[PDB]
Order: C-alpha cells, then structure tokens, then sequence
C-alpha cells in the first residue's frame, strides 16, 4: 500500500461523499405536505362531528380540538378561514411544504397555487 | 481503507441501487386504476342526484359537473355511453391504468376486460 | 537510502498487505441476503397484484413476473411452494448467501434456520 | 518506495480510520425506535381486530398474538397498561431505543419524555 | 427536473431524457470514462446497457 493507491482512495472517496447523497430538501418538502394533507383530513372529519353536535360548522379551532383533533402539527400554520351552517373554508401550509392548502366541504382536501413563502390565501380557491 | 475496500463498497452498491428500487410502473397502475374506479363512484352519486332532480339520468357530463362532480381526473377519460330515463352506461379509463371500467346502475362500477391501450367500449360488458 | 531501510520498507508493507484488505465473502453474505429479502418482499407485492386481478395467489413464478417482477436475481433460486385462494409460502435463497429465507402473507418475510447450502426447506418454519 | 513515503501513508491511514466510521450506536438508536413505532402500529391493528370479535379491548398481550400479532421483538419490552370496553393504554420501548412510546385511541402511537433507561411509564401521558 | 432539486448533470455525463409521456419515461446516462450507458425506466429501474460509452447513445430502452 503505497502514496498513490491511498491518493485514487481519497479521490474517488471525494467522489462518492458527493454522489451518494440525496436532497434532503426535496424529500422533506413532500413530507411536510403530507402532514399538512393529513392535518386538514382531520380537521374535515372534526368540522362533521361539529356538525353532528351543532347543525353548524366551527370558525374556531379549539372546539375541533375538543373533539379530537390534535394541535395543529410542528411549523404548519392552520387557519379556518370562514364557517357558517352550511360551509367552511380552511387554509393550512407547513412553513418549508411547496404550496397552502385549502379544504372545503365541496372540493374537499385540494392544494392552491400559493408558495408557502407567500401570505396565505385570503379565502378559497 | 484501501482500494479492494472501495471496490468492495463500489461493487455492493451497485447491487442495492439494482434490487432497493421498486417497479414504479406497476405501483402507479393499481394506484390509476383507484383513481378511475373512484371517479365513476362519484359519477354514480351524481347519476342519482340528477335522477332527484328531473326524473331520468344525464347523457352528458357537465349536468353532473354542475350538481358537484368534480373535473374528470388528470389522465382519465370518462364517458357517458348512453342514458335514459331509467338506465345509463358510463365508461372511465387512466391512460396508465390496467383496463377499462363500465358503471351501470344495476351492475354498480365494474371491470372490463379491454385493456386501456385499446379504444374504449362501445357499450357495457 | 540502503538495503536496509529497503528490507524495512518491504517488511512493513507485508504487515499492511495483511491487515489492511477486509473479509470479502463475509461482505458479500450479507449483501447477498439484502438481494434475496428484496426479491421476495417484490414477490409479495406481485402476489398482491395478482390477488387483485385473480382472487388467487399465484403458484407460477412466470404470472408473477407478467405482472411487473423481475427475473430471479443471478444466483438466487426462488420457488413458489405452495399457494391458494387465501394464501402463499414461497423460498428464495443465494448460493452464497446464509440461510434460506421464506415469505407467507401472516410471517412476511423471514429468515430460516437452513443454510443455503443444504437443499431448500420443503414449506414454511 | 521509501520509509519517509510509507509513514505519510501510515499516518493517513489513521486519519481516514477516525473519521469515516459512523456513530454506530446513534444510527441504531434510530432504527431501534422504529422498530417500537412499527409494533405499536401493528398492537394498534390487532386491538381494533379484538374489538370486532370481543366489543371490548384486551389487556393481555397472547390475545393479540393470537389474533396474528407477532411475538414481541428482540430487546423490545412491551406491555398493556390498562384496557376497557372503550379504551387501552399501551407502552413500548426498546433497551437501545432512545424514549418509552405510548399508545391509545385517541392520541395514537406518540413518543414520551421517559428515557428507555428509566422504568416504563405507569401510563399514557 | 433541476428547477425541483436535481443537481447539474456530473462532470463528464452526458444525460437525456430520451422519450416521456403520463405514464413512462426513458432516460439514458454514461460517463466518458465509465464502462456502458445506464438507462432507466419505471418499470425496469435504472440498470446498465450492453453499449459501451465509446459507442453512441442508446436511442431506446433495452
Ligand atoms: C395540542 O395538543 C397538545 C398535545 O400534547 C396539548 O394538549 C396542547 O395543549 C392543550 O392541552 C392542555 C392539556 O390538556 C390544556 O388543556 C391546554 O388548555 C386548552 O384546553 C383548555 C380546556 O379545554 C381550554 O380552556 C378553557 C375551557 O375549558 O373552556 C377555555 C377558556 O380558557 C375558558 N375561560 C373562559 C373565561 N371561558 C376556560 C377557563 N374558565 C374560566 C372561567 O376562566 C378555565 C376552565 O379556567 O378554559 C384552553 O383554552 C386550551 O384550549 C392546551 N394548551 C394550550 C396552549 O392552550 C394542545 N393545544 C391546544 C390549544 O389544545
Ligand atoms: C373541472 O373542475 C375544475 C376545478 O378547478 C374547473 O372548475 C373546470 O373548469 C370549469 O369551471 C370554470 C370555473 O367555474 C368555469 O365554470 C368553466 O365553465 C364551465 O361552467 C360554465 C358555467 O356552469 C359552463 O357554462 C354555460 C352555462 O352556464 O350554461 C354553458 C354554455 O356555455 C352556455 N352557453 C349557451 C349558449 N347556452 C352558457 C353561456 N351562455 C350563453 C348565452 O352563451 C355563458 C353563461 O355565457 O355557459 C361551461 O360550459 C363550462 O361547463 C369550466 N371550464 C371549462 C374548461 O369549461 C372544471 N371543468 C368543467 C368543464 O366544469
Ligand atoms: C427475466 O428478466 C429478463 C430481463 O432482461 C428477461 O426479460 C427474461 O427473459 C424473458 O423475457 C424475454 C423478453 O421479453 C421473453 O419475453 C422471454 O419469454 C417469456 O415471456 C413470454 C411472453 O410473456 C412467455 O410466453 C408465452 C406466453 O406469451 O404466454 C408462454 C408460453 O410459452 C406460451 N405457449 C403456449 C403453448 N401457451 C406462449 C406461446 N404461445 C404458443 C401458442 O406457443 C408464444 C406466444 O408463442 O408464450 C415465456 O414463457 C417466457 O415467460 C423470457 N425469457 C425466458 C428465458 O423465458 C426474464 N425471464 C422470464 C422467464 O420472464
Ligand atoms: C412469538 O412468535 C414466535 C415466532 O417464531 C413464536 O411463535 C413464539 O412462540 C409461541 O408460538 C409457539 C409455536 O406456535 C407456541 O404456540 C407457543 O405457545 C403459545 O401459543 C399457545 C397456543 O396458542 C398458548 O396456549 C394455550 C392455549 O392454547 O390457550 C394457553 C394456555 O397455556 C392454555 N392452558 C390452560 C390451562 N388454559 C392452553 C393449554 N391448555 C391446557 C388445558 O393446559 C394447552 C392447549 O395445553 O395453551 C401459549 O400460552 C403460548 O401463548 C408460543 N411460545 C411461547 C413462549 O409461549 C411467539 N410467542 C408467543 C408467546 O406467542
Ligand atoms: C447546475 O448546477 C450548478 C450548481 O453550481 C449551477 O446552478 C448550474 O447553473 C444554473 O444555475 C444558475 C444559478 O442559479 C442559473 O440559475 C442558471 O440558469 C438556469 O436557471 C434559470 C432560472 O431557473 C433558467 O431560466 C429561465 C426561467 O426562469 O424560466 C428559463 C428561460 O431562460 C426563461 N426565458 C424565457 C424566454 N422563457 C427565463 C427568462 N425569462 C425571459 C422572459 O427571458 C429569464 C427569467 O430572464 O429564464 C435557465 O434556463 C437555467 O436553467 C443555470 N446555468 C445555466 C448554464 O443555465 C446548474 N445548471 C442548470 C442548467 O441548472
Ligand atoms: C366562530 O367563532 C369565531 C370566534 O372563534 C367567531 O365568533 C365567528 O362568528 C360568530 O360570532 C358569534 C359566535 O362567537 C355568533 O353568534 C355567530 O356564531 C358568528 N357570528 C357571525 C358574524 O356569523 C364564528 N363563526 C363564524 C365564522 O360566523
Ligand atoms: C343527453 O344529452 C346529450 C347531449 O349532451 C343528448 O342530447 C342525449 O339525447 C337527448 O337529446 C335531447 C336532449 O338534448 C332529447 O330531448 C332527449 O333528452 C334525448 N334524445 C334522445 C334521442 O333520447 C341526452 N340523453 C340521451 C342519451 O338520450
Ligand atoms: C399454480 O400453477 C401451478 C403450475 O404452474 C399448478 O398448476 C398449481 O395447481 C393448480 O392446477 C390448476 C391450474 O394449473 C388448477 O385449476 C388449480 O389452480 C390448481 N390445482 C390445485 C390442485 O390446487 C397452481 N396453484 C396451486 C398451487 O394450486
Ligand atoms: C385483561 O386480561 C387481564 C389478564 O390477562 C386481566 O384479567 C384484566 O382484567 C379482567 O379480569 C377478568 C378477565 O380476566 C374480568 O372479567 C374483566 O375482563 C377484567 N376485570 C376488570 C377488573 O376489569 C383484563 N382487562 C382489563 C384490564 O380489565
Ligand atoms: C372545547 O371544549 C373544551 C372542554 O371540553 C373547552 O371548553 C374549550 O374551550 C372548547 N373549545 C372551544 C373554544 O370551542
Ligand atoms: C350545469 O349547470 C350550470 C349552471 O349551474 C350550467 O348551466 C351548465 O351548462 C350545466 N351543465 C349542463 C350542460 O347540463
Ligand atoms: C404472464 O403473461 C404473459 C403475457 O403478458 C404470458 O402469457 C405468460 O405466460 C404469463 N405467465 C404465466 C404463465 O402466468
Ligand atoms: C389466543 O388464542 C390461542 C388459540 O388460538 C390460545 O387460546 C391463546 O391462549 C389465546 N390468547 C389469549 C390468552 O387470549
Ligand atoms: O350570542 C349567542 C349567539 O352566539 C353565536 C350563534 O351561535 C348564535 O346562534 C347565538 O345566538
Ligand atoms: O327539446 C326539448 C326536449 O329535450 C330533451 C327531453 O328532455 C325532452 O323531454 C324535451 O321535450
Ligand atoms: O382447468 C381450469 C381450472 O384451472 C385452474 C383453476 O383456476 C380452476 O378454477 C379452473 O377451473
Ligand atoms: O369471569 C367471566 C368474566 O370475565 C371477564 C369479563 O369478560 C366478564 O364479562 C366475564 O363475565
């Protein structure tokens, strides 16, 4: 074992410590999504079982959270944006996920065209 | 560390990135095939509210669209075969699906036999 | 520089020739292993897809690789034991590996008491 | 090839031996608390199977086994807490984990604070 | 695939993506100096041709 051998080591240990790893960014952005899909899933389900007891949906989310649903998750900004007997409208984003999400009762769970770097959405869209 | 180490970890690394991979095809397929049958569960609901409505079923897809079925699926080509008063024939299909689904009202969402490369029925199995 | 910093040098670099290069086989045995778990838990996949199409499993390698899974890995000899409607018990095992391995729809996949280089268990432990 | 030329290559032979192993230990802590997770998950299953069959939870583990929940994992001590008609407690902790987990029906499979070290929770926090 | 987080392609790899669609891609990749083209598919994974690097492109899948 010899200089050279241990320089073409180093060398393509150079090479391998650049290649092998992934983004790390990249991936964690699709998960934060999927917890802040997950979260407005939850956040659906307790706006019914509010409408089963009230015959109207929250604008707050404390009463969701009394009946069940959990604090809103590490860095994801959850808001009820507006409710009334008959609709509401949530927005809900994680502070490094791509884009806000919105949940109405007609559209269901679906994801807007905002950058969570932006505002969040207003209302939905 | 030496390199008949490295052409070990070289040789070893080849081997997981051929076989840690999933078939990503196959995956996304019975993954489709939920999308279609989803979709035309809906147009079904659908088929139902308008028969609330107006006593007879839609032949044409923006009636249901209006009642709240949603945008046909990225991919998916749905159609209303024919419809009447008392029945109707609706086909769906993912372009990266397996094969091509029928709904009826007595037979429910169901399978067909013909493969989604192929034209789409003319009529339900 | 003398004859007897060369016999050093030589001498020394006998010791780290010796030393310094791993144990091979024992490398690849679990590397091996890694290919023969991967293969079997794509396996269980594609007897799921089958499952799907057929409300069977399969008890022909080749309907399972129709559906998406690949040749049997080079030196891996698999073998679909037994199957029905309801359940599987298919082995696979490398020539170079260390036991064979065994996958059931309760068990999962798992490892057996057998080497790999007596014959192949007859069934499920 | 010389003596001076072959302690440069000792002592960088030193050099990449400190640095390019891994902290093995923090890397299976890791995988150790996935491996809790993942039992939790599973017991979670097997309490919801038992509560179809028995309209009540178990207490005791060989229920769920029997059921089809596997044995306890390696180095895995696991317990039911408490169990009714309407709930269960359940704790879970690996020796070279890093925390106890906890299980309920409402909270779900979620971390403690108690360290794997101290004695197991005598409930769900 | 850049804008999303791919990194720019390795020095001395020649990359393309030879066809896509909804539903299917093929992309080849080869280094000068490596030994073959790599392709990769979602069926198949990304796995090694027979055509030497020396060799033009694959202009398919194999
Ligand atoms: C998100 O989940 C995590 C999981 O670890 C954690 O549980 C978070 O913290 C919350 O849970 C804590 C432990 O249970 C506390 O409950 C805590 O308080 C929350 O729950 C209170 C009881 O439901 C709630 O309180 C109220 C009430 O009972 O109505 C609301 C008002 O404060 C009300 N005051 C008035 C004037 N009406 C009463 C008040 N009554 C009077 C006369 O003053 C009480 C009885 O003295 O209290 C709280 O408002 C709160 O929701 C909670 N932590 C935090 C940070 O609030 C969990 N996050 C949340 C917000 O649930
Ligand atoms: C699938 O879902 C996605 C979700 O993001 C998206 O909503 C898609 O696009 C549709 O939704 C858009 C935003 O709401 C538009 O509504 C758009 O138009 C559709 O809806 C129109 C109103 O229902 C509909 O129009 C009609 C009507 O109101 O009856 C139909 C005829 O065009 C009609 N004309 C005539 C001559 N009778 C009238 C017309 N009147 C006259 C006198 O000209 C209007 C009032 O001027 O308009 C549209 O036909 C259409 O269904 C829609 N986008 C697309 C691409 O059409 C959604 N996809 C669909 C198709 O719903
Ligand atoms: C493992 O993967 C590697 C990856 O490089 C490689 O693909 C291996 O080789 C296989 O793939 C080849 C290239 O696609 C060939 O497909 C080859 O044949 C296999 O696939 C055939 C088609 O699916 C299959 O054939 C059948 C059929 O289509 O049903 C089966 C019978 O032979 C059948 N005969 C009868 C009498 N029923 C028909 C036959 N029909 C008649 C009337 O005779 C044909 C249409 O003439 O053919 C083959 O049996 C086979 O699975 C395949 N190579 C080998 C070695 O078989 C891949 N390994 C495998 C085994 O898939
Ligand atoms: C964790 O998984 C590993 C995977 O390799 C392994 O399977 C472990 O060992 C268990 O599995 C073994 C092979 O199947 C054995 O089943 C073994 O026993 C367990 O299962 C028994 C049958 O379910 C169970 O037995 C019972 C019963 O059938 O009810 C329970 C009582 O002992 C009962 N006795 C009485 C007095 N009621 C009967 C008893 N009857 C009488 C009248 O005496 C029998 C019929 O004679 O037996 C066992 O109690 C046990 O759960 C099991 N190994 C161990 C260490 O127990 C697996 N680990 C477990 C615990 O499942
Ligand atoms: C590989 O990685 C290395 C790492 O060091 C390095 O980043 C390489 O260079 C690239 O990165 C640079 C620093 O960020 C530059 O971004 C550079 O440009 C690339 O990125 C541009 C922005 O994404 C991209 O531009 C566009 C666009 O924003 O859409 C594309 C078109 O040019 C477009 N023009 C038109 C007419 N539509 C716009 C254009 N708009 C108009 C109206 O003209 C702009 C806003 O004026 O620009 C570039 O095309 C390019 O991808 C990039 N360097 C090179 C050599 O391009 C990195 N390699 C690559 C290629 O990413
Ligand atoms: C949901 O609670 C909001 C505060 O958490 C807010 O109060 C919203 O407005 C209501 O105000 C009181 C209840 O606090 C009223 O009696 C009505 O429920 C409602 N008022 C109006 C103007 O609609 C409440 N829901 C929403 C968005 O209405
Ligand atoms: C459903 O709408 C179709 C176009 O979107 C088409 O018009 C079908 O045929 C109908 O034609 C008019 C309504 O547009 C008639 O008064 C009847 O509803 C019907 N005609 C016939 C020949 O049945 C219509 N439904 C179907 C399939 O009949
Ligand atoms: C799976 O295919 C086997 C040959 O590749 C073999 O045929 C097995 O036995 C079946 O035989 C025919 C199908 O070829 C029958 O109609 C049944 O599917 C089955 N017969 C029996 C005895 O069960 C078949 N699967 C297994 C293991 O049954
Ligand atoms: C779950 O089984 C426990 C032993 O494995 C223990 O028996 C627990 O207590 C029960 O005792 C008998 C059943 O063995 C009773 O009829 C009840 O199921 C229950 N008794 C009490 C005091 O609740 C049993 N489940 C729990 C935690 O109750
Ligand atoms: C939810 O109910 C709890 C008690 O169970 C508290 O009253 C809490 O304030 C409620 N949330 C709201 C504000 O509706
Ligand atoms: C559905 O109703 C909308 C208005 O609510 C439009 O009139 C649309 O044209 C309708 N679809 C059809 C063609 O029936
Ligand atoms: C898998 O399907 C192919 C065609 O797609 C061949 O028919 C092959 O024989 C099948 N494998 C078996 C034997 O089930
Ligand atoms: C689970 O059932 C087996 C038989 O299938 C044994 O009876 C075992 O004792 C059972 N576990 C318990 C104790 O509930
Ligand atoms: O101030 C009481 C008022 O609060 C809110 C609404 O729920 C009304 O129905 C109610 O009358
Ligand atoms: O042209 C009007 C005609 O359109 C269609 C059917 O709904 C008929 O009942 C109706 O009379
Ligand atoms: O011989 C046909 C026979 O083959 C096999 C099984 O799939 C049976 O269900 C079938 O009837
Ligand atoms: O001793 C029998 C007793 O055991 C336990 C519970 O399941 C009770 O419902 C039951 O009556």
């Amino acid at each position: 074992f010899t200089l050279i051998e241990l320089l073409i080591v180093i060398a393509i240990i150079a090479i391998l410590a650049a290649v092998l790893i992934p983004n790390l960014l990249a991936a964690r952005k699709r998960a934060n999504d999927t917890v802040v899909t997950a979260y407005l899933n939850d956040a659906v389900k307790f706006q019914e079982m509010y409408q089963i007891d009230n015959n109207s949906y929250t604008s707050n989310q404390a009463a969701l959270i009394s009946l069940g649903l959990k604090s809103t998750p590490a860095n994801v900004t959850f808001s009820i944006v507006s409710a009334s007997a008959n609709s509401y409208c949530m927005i809900a984003g994680h502070s490094g996920g791509t884009v806000w999400f919105a949940a109405t009762p007609d559209k269901g769970v679906y994801k807007t065209n905002t950058a969570v770097t932006s505002s969040q959405p207003e209302s939905c869209p």
